[PDB]
């Protein structure tokens, strides 16, 4: 159920009908793995099955001293210049620093001596989730103590090597993750909690129940929007932190702003102004205010569901979305850049794609059966994605999407044709109408002085 | 048989001599894996062998659970900011999301039946390439139904077990990649496609012998232009489609253009003015037109062989080649930036170093075998890479690239002198020397006026 | 020993007590691994352990054919746009180009013959390391010959079969890893150099005793700053070249700038000038003078030590760190830029937040177990991390760093006030206090001309 509207008065496109999915929080839960304390591998025998278990164990004893070199670093990580600077794990780091004071550790190994999940309120109070997800210390002390302990080691059947290898291979892995990215790894990979002990956790975590229907259905989402932080390693427990998303604002409308240049279409090569409005990303209602979001990365779409950080945002009043009906009403002042620079492109939107061509360039649309349907004038012009598979300007060809949703043609003057190129500011980034507005009069007002 | 030119007159440099690989379109292909339907795992004997392979049976079923969930979200990922915006996945989606229609895949199922690979219509139409590459349903059904499918399991050899593992990873790799990248994978990894099941679906795609030899030649750059894009999971068949690059222009010269701010060089602090050509990166001569991309990434350099990507580049009138032999030429506006911030830095090329050397800084350029071979002045100079290993621009030390080729240092008056620094404008970030010139006027007129 | 100054008058922040770590050249080591050269699977028996072991023969093989497609292709890869443009990698690229030359590979091959260790002097004279850390070769010869070299094979026994697994499988990641990277890898994983050859590597380097400190109790970072490039693969010998990085600067002072948007706070919309401090990043002392870092993950902090790289930096002169006690200074001109934006947000410190909190915007600090515990009024302002956990701007929710250290709020006039709204220049990007002043001049010479 997406809709989208093309403004040809301001070179704008706008989707709507997108349900909002916002982190605004972070729920901070401890992973542990028991570990075995092992220091001599004894055993003299130079039997195969014993030399494959002796190799596996130096494996492990080698992630175990990697690991504890990794704990004693605390570890760390248009109008886009505008927004804050966050620290994303500083909540997680604050969990993981707590990790590390005297006596904390035993809280964790005690809790989880019955069961592999317990809630602990740790020394400064804060209740976090607990999960012992594996345990090879109960492993190897069971079925690996008995071979290497005696000078005369027992050995072992084929099956068990195999065995071993496998539940290793996790905390290798982990191991793994960890070197390569600091401490600090993102996005969550099923080694450092898997699908199963995921949706378990999100299960136990103390959200509503919107919540965990949406974080479910998109563990995939949650696993991008997640850190995995690396905190200790002593008293055999490995404990890494894991910060989970936390959505405080679910379905709220969303919409995405698409703009694209828009230029005067003089012969003279030189004698063109452009305007392109510069306030282009998501908006997502939220709060009585418009949750901005103008980089491109920050928001990922799943059918109609828009997961967006709110790090990365700006918290407008709600009139901005004036600008996409009225660029020039008198509540908000609408942003918008300007140029000379009368160069052709291209923006794909949701529905469909705005052209802007200038100059000498080719631009059309084509279908895969049929080829060229449509060519464009000069200017700024837009067509739907219905019956169109591609779009070409210049060399380059951009293919639409297919999503299904209808589209709105709403005519318009471009705007750009209501200033006089004589008075026109166009070395302008970071402005508005007003700003243009006001710069005119004092251009004409030293005309007038004339 | 790469040369290389320096501009002293506009401190800027342009390296000829390379051949073009443009990707300007896309090649869809479906890939399957022919799964196995196991719901209960029956099987009550505690035998070694017997536990290992229920134990791979569950992480096979893990992985098929997991993959499940990841098809129910449709799948989604100076002069820069002149570019558009395309939509990179937008045609492998659009294959993807005609898979998830009804009986499409009994489509896929039968044609793939005897052979591992053929070229199925869809009901759209388009001919699409489709491979069989994983036959797991075979295996299990072949080597593991008679273990476990009866009450009295029959205990497999311990070569199976290992057998078993290892044709079930592949499934769980592919698995794991698209968890962590949103079913969205690139670079393609030989998990999704191995070098030999990639050489041979370029052989079988409908492109010319030239295309061939070339992506053949250079599999790992088709890898970092490629996508793999989770589709369906249904009637023991997972399918998901690998999007391909098209190289439609191929062979045509390549130049790339370095360049570096041009200042003033008197001592008063404040009093000197710079300018910066703005229009730096790689040309491609493109159907009458030239192709510039003005970012770093977008293009990969292989000998001298350069491989860009359309999507990210500007289609320019070829006579923008004429600012590097005359940027006051008439026929194209040369573009520009200037400010007042005179600072030093360096830029290494193809075949030497500009150096920007301002104000108190040291700069100088090395050799291995005896130290400093030449000291800078103040101003915009260049060296070439023979003789030379290193150049030093205050704290920072480059090493310059050893490629074997020719430079050539042409001597000119920096342009920056035919400026009265009284009257320049120095704010500009996206203008040209007409737009400089003409904003002279402007500021000389109303001199005038006094 | 971290601590933090907060200045109101410029809406600013400096971290202090930090120390340095530079990067500032490369050493190159060349990597090999010794190859059997099989051709002929000479074996008509069907013994599933024979099987299994032909089928890890043919993944060898498959590796060793896909490096060789790698080989034929050289490899390659607010005040940001300031900066030049290095080759990260032509340093280790032109040790890759001498390994092609006629004979050098046996230079390498002969020197590492009864040692796994040793340092080789290459045809153009320079020493490098050179280290053999695998030897399929003498694996595959001793273990694995008398069964596929004959007709009458002869079957191996199951341990073997796993253990040929476990050799063969470093290969086969390494050739993973070249293969989605283009022969460049970075960070290098712990399959390209395991933390006990690393360690091994640094503690042989022709360094100082510091630097093999720094570089061994910091492992990971050494890993995030070096690259794995593949080189050659003949005479059974596979090499590739490491690129490790030099410390030249270390323990000199660090220190961290943040800055936020200064604003007016008239009720009246459009009617208020804003001003922000441009220089922010991090800045080290170096060799007299100041090296200094403006992009954000260009340096990499570990407790307390800075780990920075130069390639990215700035050498300016010391007198920059007065623009913090004195931004009016006379003897640096310190660097600013103007807007009439005034849109609120929050920077994140190393010891608080500095919050600019302008229009209807709501703007707190909290502590979880009390909430609110201040109200920010219009204006800049700063709260240390000391009893507050999160800070909220708007829709936004920043968690602070919750690390250890003093604060010092510095209470000063906000400069912004001093400027008279009306000759106020608020489109300059790259600007400096005395740009403006000048600017002003020349506004304020036009209206004394009335
Ligand atoms: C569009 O949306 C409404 C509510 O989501 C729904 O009831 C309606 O059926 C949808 N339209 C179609 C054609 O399905
Ligand atoms: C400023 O410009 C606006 C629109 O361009 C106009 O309505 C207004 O009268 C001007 N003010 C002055 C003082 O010229
Ligand atoms: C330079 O290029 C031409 C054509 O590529 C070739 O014939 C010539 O031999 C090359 N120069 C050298 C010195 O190899
Ligand atoms: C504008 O400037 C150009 C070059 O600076 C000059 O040739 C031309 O005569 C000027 N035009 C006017 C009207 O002053
Ligand atoms: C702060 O630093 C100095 C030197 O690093 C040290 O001697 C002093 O004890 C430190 N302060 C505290 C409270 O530890
Ligand atoms: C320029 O401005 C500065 C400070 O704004 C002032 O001290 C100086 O006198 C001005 N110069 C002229 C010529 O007006």
């Amino acid at each position: 159920n997406i809709t989208e509207e093309f403004y040809q008065s301001t070179c704008s496109a706008v989707s709507k009908g997108y349900l909002s999915a916002l982190r605004t929080g972070w729920y901070t839960s401890v992973i542990t793995i028991e570990l075995s304390n092992i220091k001599e591998i004894k055993c003299n025998g130079t039997d195969a099955k014993v030399k494959l278990i002796k190799q596996e164990l130096d494996k492990y004893k080698n992630a175990v001293t990697e690991l504890q070199l990794l704990m004693q670093s605390t570890p760390a990580t248009f109008l886009g210049i505008l927004l804050g600077v966050g620290s994303a794990i500083a909540s997680g780091v604050a969990v993981s620093k707590v990790l590390h004071l005297e006596g904390e550790v035993n809280k964790i190994k005690s809790a989880l001596l019955s069961t592999n999940k317990a809630v602990v309120s740790l020394s400064n109070g804060v209740s976090v989730l607990t999960s012992k997800v594996l345990d090879l210390k109960n492993y190897i002390d069971k079925q690996l103590l008995p071979i290497v302990n005696k000078q005369s080691c027992s050995i072992p059947n084929i099956e068990t090597v195999i065995e071993f290898q496998q539940k290793n291979n996790r905390l290798l892995e982990i191991t793994r993750e960890f070197s390569v990215n600091a401490g600090v790894t993102t996005p969550v990979s099923t080694y450092m909690l898997t699908n199963s002990e995921l949706l378990s956790l999100i299960n136990d975590m103390p959200i509503t129940n919107d919540q965990k229907k949406l974080m479910s259905n998109n563990v995939q989402i949650v696993r991008q929007q997640s850190y995995s932080i690396m905190s200790i390693i002593k008293e055999e427990v490995l404990a890494y932190v894991v910060q989970l998303p936390l959505y405080g604002v679910i379905d709220t409308p969303c919409w995405k702003l698409h703009t694209s240049p828009l230029c005067t279409t003089n012969t003279k090569e030189g004698s063109n102004i452009c305007l392109t409005r510069t306030d282009r990303g998501w908006y997502c209602d939220n709060a009585g205010s418009v949750s901005f979001f103008p980089q491109a990365e920050t928001c990922k779409v799943q059918s109609n569901r828009v997961f967006c950080d709110t790090m990365n945002s700006l918290t407008l009043p709600s009139e901005v979305n004036l600008c996409n009906v009225d660029i020039f009403n008198p509540k908000y002042d609408c942003k918008i850049m300007t140029s000379k620079t009368d160069v052709s492109s291209s923006v794909i939107t949701s529905l469909g794609a705005i052209v802007s061509c200038y100059g000498k360039t080719k631009c059309t649309a084509s279908n895969k059966n049929r080829g060229i349907i449509k060519t464009f004038s000069n200017g700024c012009d837009y067509v739907s994605n219905k019956g169109v598979d591609t779009v070409s300007v210049g060399n380059t060809l951009y293919y639409v999407n297919k999503q299904e949703g209808k589209s709105l043609y709403v005519k318009g003057e471009p705007i750009i044709n209501f200033y006089d190129p004589l008075v026109f500011p166009s070395d302008e980034f970071d402005a508005s109408i007003s700003q243009v507005n006001e710069k005119i009069n004092q251009s004409l007002a030293f005309i007038r002085k004339s």
